[PDB]
């Protein structure tokens, strides 16, 4: 069937140019040459925005659910009854639940479908996909995701965007303690390369460790390919699921702060990774 | 040639074993019954402590440099020239150094060489072996570590210490940081089979979350194989790491404040893993 | 002129009695007892809260901001323009601005003017008064305030509130601060007495270390003044504060942690200066 | 006839040492002369080459670190005579310090600890604190020479008096560091820094810091230095150390000394302890008064 995909960015771009190549898309984009450009590259067509409401599946990967919103409100009036809201945006679960309440009234259902891969696994369309919503509105949906490969449900709306906040903290705390140490060793002597194939090996490794600070920290190379802005909003979203219960979250919060004071300090465009430049610069010394 | 192991413990007894079974082996334990055990499982040969220094290489795998200390000393009248020492221990770099130094007056080359892949890796004999001390001897001794596979050269004595406090830290900091989050999602109603799912296929997983947490807490098994003293031990290596230099380390100094809470409500005997049951009982729900 | 109190608690029962002494009172209290109990002492008129609409100043004195928007929507069809409402509740900036806003639909000044000074305080008539709010509002109620000495202009509406929540996130750093570095020289043998005595005649000391530690720790008398459960409610109003802008705050974050294990440890029912018990309990020592 | 000597004229030691000029025939020693110089003609000391200070019945040091009386103890070492005083006012470290007592007992000499706490107000008023650590006969021996200090407490053996400043100077930074936290978050939602602290001031939330310090040094922009940011970091780290004896779970004196360590690296070791709220500020984007 027809589907389409609203904010084509670092990860929308690639997401919709998967769903370009297994179904009738039409795409839309605040900045419309991104729209056009991709109509030229993946076969999908670029619409005026009203024309998304034709679609039976609409997606969006949106900064955050301040932007969602903004275009549901754009979209209300010509969305029609049966139609699907996969929202692939890190979102907030309160604000989520209530467009949700929103888009119902127009026959549409929600469910928030937060990702994790990164460009490269948009790219290569293994995404992991954290659903929340109705078990029956999952399975009509699973089909349309050409750019994932685990997909699970976790739960009522909401429940997709409270896991990718929390999955993001643990991210963050990773790297950032990965940081702290291997800054330790190297101004110690300790090769960084040396230092990282002993803990890729041992019981210290995470996905921060493996795939982020050999390819951008040690190389030098620091690729743009997640906002740390949007790392921090993320955070934000993390501390807003931590106090639920605001059962004793020290760590968790403590990387919240200390994100921002990189952001604060490296500004919010900066890669997400380059975090770690803050620490090299008062250590004295590069993570190399 | 010769080798002997002391301290056969939850990691030295399975690693012994390794040893026995490639060349001929001699033991000691403190609590002897665990050497007399040994012999009759894989064919080494239980012996006085004085006879140890008939092998041509020693191993150690004591709780700190303090007992290796303790075992050196006794020892000192009997070493003979052209002896190695391995130490296994997760030990203090400066401690290690000097005890080094006075070996070397007995003509023993002393290296550092911690290792990381707990009792499963021990049984396996897969352990990763992080090398501090003189290039020439660790080529002398690589052909005798049958229970390692990665074994890699960071440094002079003591980097090999240094290392293994770091990738402790880091396994802490993970390890704590999945509990906060998965104790939060769990009490919004997500379940930690499934967030773990998630995040086991997203950015924030590590060997915490894919190999303990999962095994040991959803399981409610919490197996006995790494004392939550010995890791709070270890916690205290790495901040003395992180003196060198006292670069800014937020996260990692936090860490061993969190884990000696884990350890004065827990008792120092309980698994490390269990310090999450520290997080269960503040949030009135299990990590399920 | 005539003026309302609402909320006749430990606070709002003395605070009530000094107005009684200066206006034409009417009091209203959840349980009625209380109001006619204040009649009868102080000469004021309990009166069904409709009637509170009759003054031209309302105070009221709650539990949270929660209870002062119950009390504004049952008073919402009797507001009458050109009242002022002075709500020395401890709440919560944001949802007071809101308040405020709905307010003004009905003509009635909104000012938040939480107070310091405690039971004795209010008993005395001696109160602090941090206010929020137009300059012109301010001065037009400062003459109402019988119950306060010192009255603090601080800002716009919610300034008062976010100073109350500030300074008592203050108190509670200090005060756990303290515990952990008496603590620590307790161990190794310094008097907590000498400690004090020092430190209250040093650049260290604080309200926590001159009126509440010696006072109430020390002596292990622990007097219940203030519940460590409504501390940690205020530490979580700033958070709220801290929200706003969310610049790093590494240590007022950290805070509020820190006594959510307290709290989830001692009970929400011990003192705020009981939280120290858990330092106690954890170095094996009392401060004494 | 019995005199005493002063090193180290700095911050602390100039002031320090002119309470005792004035009071006690006192010989002073500084290694940029001009200063000892500067002492003699200001109040009456004697300025003379470091050897003539072994003349004094009782030595004073105000040195940055330890490691700074050390070396002065070691220059000094062959001219001390038997039945002297050394009262070090360096905010040091209680074990090097036990060391260095017990290498200057070697020559007859007793060793004190007597770290102060006051600044340099309180060191030119002569009403600074003195916490010391050692014997309680030479306590009693000291404390009429005491001329620059108010408040005298015996603390213990020697170490405890350097263990209790550091402390002392743990709680200054968390008490400074979380009041800029919270004024930044107030300033920046458009509460009055000024009232907000006259509020604190008279509240449960008050400190010697929101007393004495914000309101003197930030909203005035005036940020005098009078205490080196370095010295208060080099403090905090001697408190980690005494935090290390028992290691009992303390969260927020440890990520104090981590958050000083980012304000020296940022605005540098010579900057005033005060100005780490400007990294606060820098953060916030907006300025505290
Ligand atoms: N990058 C990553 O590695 C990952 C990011 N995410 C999440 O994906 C989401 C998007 O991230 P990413 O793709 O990097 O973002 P980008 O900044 O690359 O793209 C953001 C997209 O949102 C659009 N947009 C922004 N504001 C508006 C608006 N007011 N109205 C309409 N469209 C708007 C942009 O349009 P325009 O082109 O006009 O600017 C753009 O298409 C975020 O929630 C992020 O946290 C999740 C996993 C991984
Ligand atoms: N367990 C794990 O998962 C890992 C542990 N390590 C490190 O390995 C080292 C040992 O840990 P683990 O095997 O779990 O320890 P255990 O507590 O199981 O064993 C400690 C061993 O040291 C011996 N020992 C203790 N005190 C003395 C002494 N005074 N003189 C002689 N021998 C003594 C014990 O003898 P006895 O039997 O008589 O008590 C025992 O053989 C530690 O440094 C630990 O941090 C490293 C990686 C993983
Ligand atoms: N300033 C304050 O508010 C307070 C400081 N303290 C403690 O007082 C001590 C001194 O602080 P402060 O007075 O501000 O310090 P300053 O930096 O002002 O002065 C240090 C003094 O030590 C001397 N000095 C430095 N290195 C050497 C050396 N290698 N050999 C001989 N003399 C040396 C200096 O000599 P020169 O003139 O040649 O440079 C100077 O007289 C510190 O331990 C500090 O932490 C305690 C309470 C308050």
């Amino acid at each position: 069937e027809k589907v389409a995909f609203i904010g084509l960015g670092a990860m929308g771009y690639p997401m919709a140019g998967h769903l370009a190549r297994r179904f009738p898309t039409l795409v839309w984009n605040r900045t419309f040459e991104k729209a056009l450009r991709h109509q030229e590259e993946f076969g999908s067509e670029a619409v005026p925005l009203e024309r998304v409401a034709e679609a039976r599946v609409i997606f969006t990967c949106l900064p955050t659910t301040r932007e969602v919103y903004e275009v549901a409100e754009a979209l209300y009036p010509y969305l029609r009854e049966g139609t699907y809201w996969v929202d692939a945006t890190s979102g907030e679960p309160e604000a989520s639940r209530r467009l949700a309440e929103r888009l119902r009234e127009k026959g549409v259902t929600y469910l928030d479908a937060p990702v994790s891969g990164g460009t490269s696994g948009a790219e290569a369309g293994t995404l992991t996909v954290m659903l929340g919503g109705p078990e029956e509105a999952v399975e009509r949906v699973r089909p349309f995701l050409a750019y994932a490969k685990k997909v699970v449900h976790v739960g009522p709306v909401g429940a997709g965007h409270a896991v990718k906040a929390i999955n993001n903290a643990l991210l963050a705390v990773n790297l950032w303690a990965a940081g702290e140490g291997l800054l330790a060793l190297v101004k110690q002597g300790v090769s960084a390369e040396k230092a990282l194939e002993v803990i890729n090996a041992s019981s210290g490794r995470s996905n921060a460790t493996e795939n982020l600070i050999p390819q951008r920290v040690l190389t030098r190379a620091f690729p743009k390919t997640f906002a740390l802005g949007l790392l921090v909003k993320d955070l934000g979203i993390a501390m807003g699921v931590l106090d639920g219960e605001k059962a004793p979250s020290p760590l968790l919060r403590l990387a919240r702060e200390v994100y921002e004071m990189a952001k604060r300090e490296l500004g919010p465009d900066a890669d997400h990774v380059e975090a770690l430049r803050l620490l090299e610069r008062w250590g004295g010394v590069e993570i190399r």
